[PDB]
C-alpha cells in the first residue's frame, strides 16, 4: 500500500461518529498536557490564559493496515477519524486550536493527536506572586462517555517546551486520574486532573 | 445491534427539522441550569457573564431501538437529531458552547443534551455587593413552538466553582406560560432566579 | 399531511435562491423592530449597541399546503426558505443573531421570521442625557432588490418587551416607509426608517 | 425564462473556481470604494477602522441569457459565482462583510457585487486633526491574478453616502490605477490606490 | 486544455489528504516570511502582533498538465490541494489569514501559496526601545510530518514593510533547524526567522 491507498481506505470507511470499543471494553484514552505558555493571570478573578500541547492517544483497530512494504504512519484530518469528546470541566472559553487539525495514525491503529490549544480556566491563582507559587488544577475528560465507554489516563521535563519568555515559570506539573459520579446518574466519568504549580518570575 | 448500526440508523433516518410530537401532544422538554461560574458582573449596566450546564431532556420515539443484546445508550452529534429551539429571552450575547456538541440517546428514545454555555444576560445585578445579594432571572423557552408543540418544565449550585469571586445563595425555578395580545397561542419558558453575591 | 411530509415537501421544492414574485409584482415585506435593550451609547462617536426583535413577514405561495387534517403552521430553518436580503444601511457591525434561525410558515404560504439581533449603528446620539432624549434613526431595506422586486412597509407598546434593567428608557418609536436612489442606478430601494427616541434614566 | 429558470441554470452550471477569461484577454474588474464611516483612528499607530461599500463589476459571459420575455437582472448568492480574489494590501484585519452576500447578474453577464465592509488599515493618519487633514491610501488588487488575467480600473459626490454622524468628514477621495512587479514574481499585478483625505470635525 | 478543464482535473484528482512524496524522499517545502507590519509589542509580556506574507512553495507532480496550447498557471482554492501542515511553534493566536485562500499551480506541478497572516507570538521583545532593538525568533515547520516526509528550507528585508508602523526592521535572518522531542525518535525541520526590530526614535 502507498499513502494514497491508506488515506483513501480511511476516508471511505471512516465512521467518525462511532467510538471504536473492542469486545465491550472502554476505549483507553491517554492525555498529557505539555505547558507552552502562561499568558494572562488574574489573582482577583482566579482566571488564567494558558497554551498547552494536549498529547492524546488511543487505539482504533478499524484504521489498521498491513505495514509490510507500506508506510508505518500517515497524517489524517481529524474530520475523517473518531476523536474522544474531551472537554476541560473548568474552561471559561472555547479551546482555540492553534495547529493544523491532523492526527498521526500508526499501521496498528494507534492514533496520536496533539493540538496546541490556548484556553482560559477558572482555577486557584492565589500565591502566584510568592515563592511556593499558585496551583491551578485543570480537569479534562469525556463529556458524554462514562468509564465503561472511555477510560482517561495520564501518560519528560515539565518545562521542556515551556516558553523562556513567559512572565511565569513552572515549579511542578502533576497529572492524576480522577472520576466524577454526578447526583442524577449511576455512571462515573473519568478525567485527568493536571495540577500546574507556577509563579511570577522575580 | 452494535453502536455502529444504531448510529448508522439514526444518521440515515434523522429528520432533525421534524419536532417529534406524539398523537398531537406537545414535546415535553425539561430544562435545568447547573451554574458553574459567574465571571463578570456590572451593577452599572445590569449585565452578567455566566457559565452553566444546560441539562435538556425530551423523548424522540423515532430514535428508539430494541436494547436486548444492544447498548442502552449512544453518543450522537446534535446535527443528526431534532433539538428544541430554546433561547434565553434576556441573553445579550450568542451562547458560547464550551463542550462537544453531542447528546446521549437512550434505547427508549430519551435524549439528554447538556452543553456547557458561557453567555451574557441583562438582569438585576443590584445588591450584588450586599449580604442578601443580587437576584438575576434568566428565562429560557422555545423561540418558535407554542405550548401545543413544546412544553418546558424545570426538572443546581452543587458544581459551582469554589474559585469564582461570587457565591450562590439560592436558585429557584418556575414555569411561565404567556399569551401575547397579537396571537392566540401560549409560549412556555422556565424562569431561573440566581441569587448570588460577591464573596 | 403531517409535519414530516410538509417539511419534506418544503425542503425538496423551496428554491431559497428564488424571490417568490407573483405576476411580476414586488414581494410585499413587512418589517417592525421591537427594541429589547440599549447596551452601549457614545455621544462623542454617535454609535449605539442595540438588541431588537426584527418582526419580518411576507408570502411565498410555493410553500402553501392544504391544511384540512394537517398542521396550520410549521417551524422551518431559514436555510430551507427564500428570505428577504434585508440590511440596516447605517449598521457598523454585522447583525449578531441571538436566536435559533427558524421561521414560522402558515399553510397559506405566509412566513413569519423574527430573529433577536444585537447590532451597532451610526446615528444621532445627541441629547441622550437630556429630558427630550436622542432620536437614533435606523434604515432597513433590501440590499439587492429595488421597489419593483421588494416593497417594505412597517406593520403594540414600544417598550412592551424593552428591558427594565437597561441604563436607558424609550420615549417613542416611529416606523415609516422611505425610498433611497443611489447616484449610479435609476431604481429606488424601499426601506423602513425606525426613529428610536430614548434617553439615559440617570 | 423566469427567475426560477435563470437561477437554476446559474446554480447548475456555476464554475465559481473558473476565471471567465475570453480568448486569453484579462477579465476587466472595476472597483470603487464608497466611504460610509470612519469609526476609529489612531495617529500613534497609523491605523484606521473604516466602513465602505466596495462597488465591484466585471463580465462573466457564461452567466448571460436571452432577456426577451425574461427578467433583465437577478440576485445571485456569490457562492454560485466566480468573484475576483481582491485583497487590500495594507489591511490589518479580515474584511467584515456587513451585508447579504448577493450580487446582481444582468442578462448580458455583467455582475455587480457591492458588499458593505468594515476593515482596519495601516495608512498615514498624520494631520487628521488639521485643516488639510490626513491622506489614508488603500491599495486593492487581485491576490493571485496578474495583469494578463485580471485588470483593475476605478469606475468611470465622495461624501454622498458618508454618515453625517461620523466624528470625521471627507475632504477628497481620488482613485488611481497602478501596475506593479513584485520581487517574488515576473508578472505585473494591477491595483486601484484609493486616497481618502479626511479630518476630525 | 483551457482553465476550466485544468481546474476540473485538479478538483477531481488532487488528493488534498495525500502528501505528494516522490520515491520515498521528503517533500521539499520552501518558506520565507516577508514582514509587512509590527502592530502591537509588549516588552512586559514578551508578545508581538505581526503581519507577514508567508511565501510557501513545493512541487506536487499529481497536479501537472501538458502546457502546449494551455495556460502555464492557474489559481486553485487550497481546499482542492495538498498544502503542508505548517505551524508557528511559538504562536499564541490562530493565524488570521487576511487574503483569498488561493494558491498558484504551474503546469509542472509547482505550487506557490502566499497568504497574508496576522498572528501573535511569544518571543524576546527585550531591547525594542533601544538602538540595537529586539530579536524576536519565530519557528515554522510541519506539525505532523518529520524530516523523512517534509523538509523545510528558507529561500535565500523591509521591501514590503509598512512605512507607517511605529517599528522598523534592522535585520531578518531565516535559517534551517531540526528539533527532536524527548518522547519520539524523529526530527521535525523548521525555519527559524530572527526579526531584529525597534521602535522608531
Ligand atoms: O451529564 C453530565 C452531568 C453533570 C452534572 C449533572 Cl447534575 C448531571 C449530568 C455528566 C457527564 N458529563 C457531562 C455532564
Ligand atoms: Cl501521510
Ligand atoms: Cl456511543
Ligand atoms: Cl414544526
Ligand atoms: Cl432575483
Ligand atoms: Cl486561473
Amino acid at each position: 500500500l502507498d499513502r494514497a491507498d491508506i488515506l483513501y481506505n480511511i476516508r471511505q470507511t471512516s465512521r467518525p461518529d462511532v467510538i471504536p470499543t473492542q469486545r465491550d471494553r472502554p476505549v483507553a484514552v491517554s492525555v498529557s498536557l505539555k505547558f507552552i505558555n502562561i499568558l494572562e493571570v488574574n489573582e482577583i478573578t482566579n482566571e488564567v490564559d494558558v497554551v498547552f500541547w494536549q498529547q492524546t492517544t488511543w487505539s482504533d483497530r478499524t484504521l489498521a493496515w498491513n505495514s509490510s512494504h507500506s508506510p508505518d504512519q500517515v497524517s489524517v484530518p481529524i474530520s475523517s477519524l473518531w476523536v474522544p469528546d474531551l472537554a476541560a470541566y473548568n474552561a471559561i472559553s472555547k479551546p482555540e486550536v492553534l495547529t493544523p487539525q491532523l492526527a498521526r495514525v500508526v499501521s496498528d491503529g494507534e492514533v496520536l493527536y496533539m493540538p496546541s490549544i490556548r484556553q482560559r480556566f477558572s482555577c486557584d491563582v492565589s500565591g502566584v506572586d510568592t515563592e511556593s507559587g499558585a496551583t491551578c488544577r485543570i480537569k479534562i475528560g469525556s463529556w458524554t462517555h462514562h468509564s465503561r465507554e472511555i477510560s482517561v489516563d495520564p501518560t519528560s521535563d515539565d518545562s521542556e517546551y515551556f516558553s523562556q519568555y513567559s512572565r511565569f515559570e513552572i515549579l511542578d506539573v502533576t497529572q492524576k486520574k480522577n472520576s466524577v459520579t454526578y447526583s442524577c446518574c449511576p455512571e462515573a466519568y473519568e478525567d485527568v486532573e493536571v495540577s500546574l504549580n507556577f509563579r511570577k518570575k522575580g
